[PDB]
């Protein structure tokens, strides 16, 4: 009976106590000091659970379901855990009062039914042209991150990037993130942030004698070395003769003009590689009038291949007119204090790039995280097409609607249902609390202003501190994330109740 | 802070825990062992708090307001204590939820207001002709007592017994219960209990050769001795002449033949007294044809006085036409092994007696107790005129209506009103508990079956375990006694919250 089941509940309740203080943007920050002295300040639900040395099986079963998803978004995760641990919490008081755990699982199951269908008969249809909407949903992702600069810049780009790549897949829109490169440089400002309609190779040209801008450049993506490897790389030479030395390294020098000539046999305007380009081979490309780039990321040859229509080639005796790329005009421009080659006017319109700049050496990294999550989120908004008002709105409803339902559902099973409703309202209470107001007072002030039907989207505006329409202040969010959180948590929750006993090894 | 308020509350719950298993029908009996080891097995609420020493003021103060009654009939006291302690209990669970007692008091007042008037606007007009109603009110009283042989007999009697005494005073019915005398003899059948239209004197006639019964007979309620008192009683004799001796004790005896002729100077037909009658004066009263009784008790000379219209005569030389009494028939009868005078058909209609018979030496005494609570109660219903459905019915309604009310009334105040409601259902849960069914199950089955107004007088059957109509199974109860309980209980409960700190001399 009561015995081991408490210890389990208790473990769950502890894990809740590790995230409680960090929910929403008035959330506090947890310090994590790494063993080699290195410091990390965070409020990320995952890390705080992932880096935690748990020894309690309950807690490990609960966080595997809570923390992780087999989805691109990393969001709803603090909700998933908080909501898990409150549902378990509120359930404990029913067992104190002697209700069978079997009932409370069925009760939470009937509540889970309704709660879920209550999101569905209420989301609003959002599709591609609802661009004046996606700008807001995006700020709702970026606003709790560290970005100090204007969010409007970043919101505007994120929208165009998703809409650029969107393509009908079975007569409904789909987007793949892989057609978008994200390049970042510290210093400068966020006003220098932009979308390039091309690909950007962050290695400059071989000599400035090469054209500054080339018209209709037939690109050559060469994975193979355009430089010598050293015959002494494995072990020391066995040549004792400088006459033999000469004729060998000459024939090796004539081998790189061969490699060059075997690619210029196809008549490319531009030649880019991921390894060196010899000092005889740089002079040789310069006298032919080609634009060459030396030692670029294997990462970017790839990014230019499926953009310009080209293929990355690892063998000169294999490059053909079929393998070259097409781009209308390739040029080299200066980004901050580094020159970089840009290859605009490529054959794929889905393929684009983003230049993030501004802020410190770690803040620019977290601006790239924020823009990555915002970009994913907006594309998920297109992939699904439902978006609801945040700030507690759909939540309060799932409670009130459930509370009216409860009377009719059954005997003991009532108390259970009524419990699921109260636990959700506990979430909005924790939220109000960390925001800086009295919970019972603000919740009541909302459940009177949320009794009539026309106040459907009413929540509590965190800074104003009083019940208003969240939708009409931009606070809108993905209806499916905040729906699978209810499924993740209620699973985890009910699983804690499912363990009768433990006999271990 | 926490200092006295935990302690006060604590003590109040403890007292509750002493009566809880003794509430209502089927309840368990508590054993009271005096300091001389004298044993009393009981279930009387009062005694159990009266004979017990409480070390806490707060407790002592709660039980005083609950237990106490300034009306002649006392009922509802186990209820008074429980509802009190359950209201204190549910308020502590509010202090936990972080509400101040100034809000719990305001909450409770608003719930108490509504609770009261909900008993007004539901009660039914029961007046003198509603005798089939008073029959119910008698049985609702006698039915949960230890004694139970022939209660229908005693039920019927109560109704007749009171209906006779009820008189219009201030343009509404009053019952002056003091005009009913209650006499008890042990042994014989319990069915032979009866109502007598007169007074009953427990003493026999002085000479059997005196009449068996006189029609339209003038009573002489004589207090003065018709027996001599000898001089050795005061002090040692000082008379040395025996002739004088003789004349003292001769004239003192001739003084009683003097008194007897000076009483019969008013034209008496029967004479009952407080002291004895001299043997010469017995033979004298016998030869006159008088009907005499000797050595009664003064307590009934007065009751038989103002029943037959006489006065109790202290001074024989003051006896007159205005001092004597009229009765339709006085006679001498035998009840079991006891020979007594009966005085049926008195001048005053109100003055009647009840004759208890049957059982053993301790049972017949508990038949007198039961009869008083039953008489009282029916007469209290005549004195008021409002009567409601018993068995939990009015209780569940004062709960339900408050629960539906709460949403609309305010913030914190909601929680108090709701709690107050939860305390009233608690009362019936205890009641249900002691019959042996599951509280939550049967409680829920009421809260679903009791929405329709055709089930207003629904309650819970404690011998068949299922919600039924109480009214139509004869469980009706006095509407003001279960209302004044509420005023006590709410007062008392709020009185315990009202104490902040305490100083001891
Ligand atoms: N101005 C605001 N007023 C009220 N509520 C707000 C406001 N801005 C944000 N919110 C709410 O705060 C909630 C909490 O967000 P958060 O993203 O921290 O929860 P989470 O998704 O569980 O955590 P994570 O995103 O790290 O997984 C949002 O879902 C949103 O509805
Ligand atoms: N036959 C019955 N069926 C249902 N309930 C009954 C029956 N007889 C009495 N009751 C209920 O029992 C309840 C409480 O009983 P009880 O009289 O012991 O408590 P109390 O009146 O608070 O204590 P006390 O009478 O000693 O002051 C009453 O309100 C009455 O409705
Ligand atoms: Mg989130
Ligand atoms: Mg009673």
């Amino acid at each position: 009976g009561k015995e081991a089941v408490r210890a389990n509940i208790a473990a769950v309740k502890a894990v809740e106590e590790a995230l409680k203080s960090t929910y929403g943007p008035r959330g506090m920050d947890k310090m994590l000091v790494d063993s080699l002295g290195d410091i990390t300040i965070t409020n990320d639900g995952a890390t705080i659970l992932d880096k935690m040395d748990l020894q309690h099986p309950a807690a490990k079963l609960l966080v595997q379901i809570a923390k992780g998803q087999d989805e691109e978004t990393a969001d709803g995760t603090k909700t998933a855990v908080i909501f898990s641990g409150e549902l378990v919490k509120k359930a404990e008081d029913l067992l104190y009062k002697d209700v069978h755990p079997t009932i409370i699982i069925s009760g939470y199951k009937k509540a889970e039914e309704v709660a879920l269908q209550t999101i569905q008969e209420l989301a609003q249809t959002v599709s591609i042209n609802d661009t004046d909407l996606l700008r807001k949903i995006a700020m709702t992702s970026l606003s709790s991150k560290a970005v100090a600069g204007a969010r409007e810049y970043i919101a505007d780009i994120v929208v165009k990037a998703v809409t650029q790549v969107a393509e009908l897949r079975g007569d409904k829109w789909y987007v793949d993130l892989d057609n978008i490169q994200i390049v970042k440089k510290a210093g400068g400002s966020i006003n220098d942030t932009q979308l390039v309609y091309g690909i950007v190779v962050d290695k400059e040209v071989v000599h400035p004698g090469m054209p500054k801008r080339l018209e209709n450049a037939k690109i050559a993506l060469i994975d193979a070395s355009l430089e010598v490897e050293k015959p002494e790389l494995d072990a020391e030479i066995r040549i004792n003769d400088p006459t033999q030395m000469q004729k060998f390294l000459d024939e090796e020098e004539n081998l790189i003009k061969e490699k060059v000539d075997k690619i210029l046999a196809t008549g490319a305007n531009v030649i880019i590689c991921q390894k060196g380009i010899d000092e005889v081979a740089q002079s040789y490309l310069a006298k032919k009038g080609v634009l060459a780039v030396r030692r670029a990321k294997k990462s970017d040859l790839e990014k230019l291949a499926r953009a310009t229509g080209g293929r990355v080639v690892s063998n000169i005796d294999e490059i053909s007119e079929q393998d070259l790329g097409y781009a209308s005009l390739i040029e080299e421009r200066k980004v901050g204090e580094d020159k970089m080659v840009f290859v605009e006017g490529a054959k794929n319109p889905k393929s684009i790039s983003i230049l993030i700049r501004g802020g410190l050496e770690r803040l620019v990294d977290e601006t790239e995280r924020a823009l990555r999550d915002a970009l994913g989120t907006v594309a998920d908004v297109i992939k699904d097409g439902r978006a609801i008002a945040g700030g507690g709105a759909v939540e309060i409803e799932i409670a009130k609607k459930l509370r009216k339902y409860a009377p009719q559902v059954g005997g003991k099973e009532q108390l259970a249902v009524e419990a699921y409703a109260n636990a959700l309202e506990s979430l909005v209470s924790i939220l109000i609390e960390n925001a800086g107001f009295d919970p019972i007072d603000l919740l009541m002030k909302l459940r009177s202003t949320h009794e009539n039907e026309n106040n459907k989207w009413y929540g509590i505006d965190l800074y104003a501190g009083q019940p208003v329409d969240m939708w009409q202040k931009g606070v809108i969010e993905p209806a499916l994330v905040k729906m699978n959180a209810i499924k993740a948590a209620t699973e985890a929750a009910t699983l804690v109740l499912r363990i009768d006993d433990v006999v271990s090894a």
